């Protein structure tokens, strides 16, 4: 079924004759937007009119050449095909560059997240593939395989984003075959990551900052931060790179959670990594929230203390379901 | 290639046809590529009944990899009918060989290298600068000896092959590394588990971090960026001079910037790192200082206090920014 849906997916783009818009999920990640570069890039070589609306966002902007990615489509082109990716085309919401609500043309869909409802006109939901680039290649071949280093490139920068860099368990061997065969298409890899190291002043400022409330707690097994606004304005960054952070901190020795709070002021908003014989997520469900398996994400509307408190105590509630697993 | 897989061929023959003792060796200061090599080489030559010593020190961050007592210290003295399988290094380069003294020995040698130094003579050998990992042409060697494959084989081969190519980020990755990746990965190599353990830093890496950072400074409108550290800040966080050297890269990371210097102050003594990019000469700073190097990548040592040293570094930069300004 996977083949059929990929064949279908690619003969639905082929035979459509109209423009076709290729969108992402709102804040686009290295996935999404190297799936939508790479997809854009292979159906223009074919001769396809192609609309990307996507905001980039600033540590990949070295990628998009000027004029292939726009701002939000004020209105849908007559005739136009949708095209989405990395996110369910059913989520309108979620859906960014142009409104789905609006829209009665086709729609075909890419992705690899098991929360979709497979529905469009053409479809394939894969959630064993981590990233929706390395189903965008399949695609690719299965348009005629117009493959060109400038279709690869971006297509191994989402394969490289969602994998952590082949670092997580979501890694098979196919992942790994579909690396060499972007590799053998031309993608620069090389190019790739001197690109992705790059990192702002703001990023050191505010790493000084992150460290200054860092604190090696519970003994020694748990690491615990925490972000103000004042901390935001002496860095010069904003919000959207306190989730730079959290991932370093889950890598401390010798311990077993890494919690970090957002302190806007009038309420506390935490994001608590761990790793080990502890849960991340009976400290989401033991003080309210939601997330993944084991990733967490607790609103307290209380001031500092106080949140703080709360999330101890629920952490020494973790402490008693170890005691007790 | 024919010749490739002949030499493959021939190393695995040796090692096939060899009835005494193997050692098995890399170079000093062992990085992935080498204890990954060497474990996944002696695990497979275990699982065929030989007799292997694998003489090697391993740093704390690999530490995890290795079975205990899976490795030995240094040999005094060569076992009787022993040969050497010398991997991730050229046999003809002794000082860099660890764990034995091959000037000692004149038994049959092996060799398994990727890098273009290497003289290309052994008693059975084969070297190819085009494989970004020793781990790779290991694994090459494991398949000519028909030794069974598991997880234990697999995963010390699949750190050499992250940790040489920067996982997998390196100019030098090419589809059939990945193709190699992909093959060790079937075989159960552990990935998850590798990058956790790659990813445990102590207590001191963050505390030295601060102390590094709180010395950070953007100077010239962020063309230049620049931190130091000295003895103060390593008795503070609890480290090392050595846990000192992953700063000068992540400084060259800095957006706009086109000079990155690290110092380090040893009392007596600044030991500058110079990173440049663009048409700036991190040489032409280091000379200024009494140091040298590449155009991109330099080093000075000045004799002083970290004052009188920085004063002059300020000048040295100075001059190279109104150079390149005016041209
Ligand atoms: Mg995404
Ligand atoms: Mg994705
Ligand atoms: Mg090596
Ligand atoms: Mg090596």
């Amino acid at each position: 079924d996977y083949r059929r849906n990929v064949g279908a997916v690619a003969d639905a783009l082929l035979a459509h004759p109209g423009p076709i818009v290729v969108l992402s999920h709102e804040n686009p990640d290295g996935d999404a937007l190297g799936s939508v570069l790479g997809l854009s890039r292979a159906l223009r070589t074919l001769g396809k009119t192609v609309l990307a609306p996507m905001t980039v966002p600033h540590y990949l902007s070295f990628l998009p050449q000027p004029g292939e990615l726009t701002a939000p489509l004020e209105s849908w082109p007559q005739g136009a095909l949708a095209a989405v990716l990395d996110v369910d085309n059913n989520d309108p919401v979620r859906v960014a560059g142009a409104d789905l609500t609006q829209f009665d043309g086709p729609v075909v869909n890419v992705d690899h997240h098991g929360t979709n409802l497979r529905r469009a006109d053409a479809g394939v939901v894969d959630p064993s593939k981590p990233a929706a680039a390395m189903m965008v290649a399949d695609v690719i071949d299965a348009l005629g395989a117009p493959w060109s280093e400038a279709v690869a490139t971006p297509l191994m920068l989402g394969l490289n984003t969602d994998t952590g860099n082949f670092a997580f368990d979501s890694v098979s061997a196919e992942t790994f075959e579909c690396a060499a065969r972007l590799r053998a298409h031309g993608a620069r890899i090389g190019w790739l990551n001197d690109q992705m190291r790059q990192n702002p002043q703001s990023y050191y400022l505010l790493l000084r900052e992150v460290l200054g409330k860092l604190e090696f707690l519970h003994g020694g097994r748990v690491v615990q931060t925490r972000v103000d606004e004042e901390m935001l304005a002496r860095a010069g960054a904003t919000w959207e790179q306190v989730e730079n952070y959290v991932s370093m901190l889950r890598n401390a020795e010798g311990a077993q959670l890494a919690v970090m709070a957002k302190d806007y002021g009038d309420r506390v908003k935490f994001s608590l990594r761990s790793r080990g014989p502890v849960s991340a997520q009976n400290i989401a469900v033991a003080l309210g929230g939601g997330g993944h398996v084991p990733a967490a994400g607790a609103t307290v509307i209380s001031s500092y203390a106080e949140a703080r408190a709360r999330l101890d105590a629920a952490i020494e509630a973790e402490l008693a379901r170890v005691d007790a697993q």
